[PDB]
């Protein structure tokens, strides 16, 4: 079937794994479990199309190998962590440099929106997303708000590329 090679990137601890686990294993669980590299392959149906999501959940912390192979990128920061938002520029730049492309399927993800103590305003990330020509979607791995939204939108960006 059609396969979509999705890569989740972003600073350490923003909730990359948590987003992926919530998508594939329909659950969250608050716990500390740093990622080295993990692969989830799930047959889904998105907009009537049966497809295989091949998601690489990467380390925040050798990224050229996994980036090169990537079709679409979830670029994640956390709304309670200004550094991870500031770190967004570098991941996009590194993805452009390895993908030799101004325009790779990509979504900007503001995760942990369940949390009361916001330090990155939505307008702020919205303005940044617009300047990249990519969608901005806020998520909560905890409550699952926006999770399918983030990933399915990325799949849709890949289809429209
Ligand atoms: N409140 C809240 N906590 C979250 C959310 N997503 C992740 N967390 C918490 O934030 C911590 C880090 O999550 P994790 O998914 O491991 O982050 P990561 O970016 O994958 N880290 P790594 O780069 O090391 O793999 C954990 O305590 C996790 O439960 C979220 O949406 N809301
Ligand atoms: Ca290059
Ligand atoms: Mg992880």
């Amino acid at each position: 079937m059609t396969e979509y090679k999705l890569v989740v990137v972003g600073a350490g601890g923003v909730g990359k794994s948590a987003l992926t686990i919530q998508l594939i294993q329909n659950h969250f669980v608050d716990e500390y479990d740093p990622t080295i590299e993990d692969s989830y392959r799930k047959q889904v149906v998105i907009d009537g199309e049966t497809c295989l999501l091949d998601i690489l959940d990467t380390a925040g912390q050798m990224r050229d190998q996994y980036m090169r192979t990537g079709e679409g990128f979830l670029c994640v920061f956390a709304i309670n962590n200004t550094k991870s938002f500031e770190d967004i520029h570098q991941y996009r730049e590194q993805i452009k440099r390895v993908k030799d492309s101004d325009d790779v399927p990509m979504v900007l993800v503001g995760n942990k929106c369940d949390l009361a103590a916001r330090t990155v305003e939505s307008r702020q990330a919205q303005d940044l997303a617009r300047s990249f020509g990519i969608p901005y979607i806020e998520t909560s791995a905890k409550t699952r708000q926006g999770v399918e939204d983030a990933f399915y939108t990325l799949v849709r960006e890949i289809r429209q590329h």
